[PDB]
């Protein structure tokens, strides 16, 4: 989440999605798990990452200033791209909250702690129709967490 910054200098624009000819993609309010619908290219995945330090902090833009965040929803909290209507407040390092991640990189595929250190736990959907599900066990046979990270187009 970078509101431009320096003219032609790396803008950070991440895809996720997994080598059983699988993918993650935004239609409306969700980014949908595997291989749901896409008729003529009309999703564009791309959401800017922005890390503490140690790779961890949080993800922002899809098209125009959507802010993915771990959402509070009442009770529950799960993953969203919420509309930040502010060019100005942008966080280079931010507290622990519910709106970071723990990114585990292991190697070529990650997984998403939410909040950040406590909160919810890092995995998405199986098959075609179900999105990205920030959960409450680890992978004791429950969601794939298991996912690879792709940069730019």
């Amino acid at each position: 989440m970078r509101p431009s910054g320096r003219k032609s200098s790396k803008m950070q624009a991440f895809r996720i999605w997994d080598v059983n000819q699988k993918t993650f993609y935004l239609r409306n309010n969700q980014l949908v798990a595997g291989y749901l619908q896409g008729p003529n290219v009309n999703l564009e995945e791309k959401i800017d990452v922005v890390p503490i330090e140690p790779h961890a902090l949080f993800l922002g833009i899809h098209g125009g200033k959507m802010c993915l965040s771990c959402v509070k929803s009442g009770d529950e909290t799960r993953l969203q791209l919420e509309a930040v209507n502010i060019t100005d407040l942008s966080e280079n390092r931010k507290q622990d909250k519910r709106f970071a991640f723990i990114r585990s990189d292991s190697g070529p595929t990650t997984s998403f702690e939410s909040a950040a250190c406590p909160g919810w736990f890092l995995c998405t959907a199986m098959e075609a129709d179900q999105p990205v599900s920030l959960t409450n066990m680890p992978d004791e046979g429950v969601m794939v967490t298991k996912f690879y990270f792709q940069e730019d187009e």
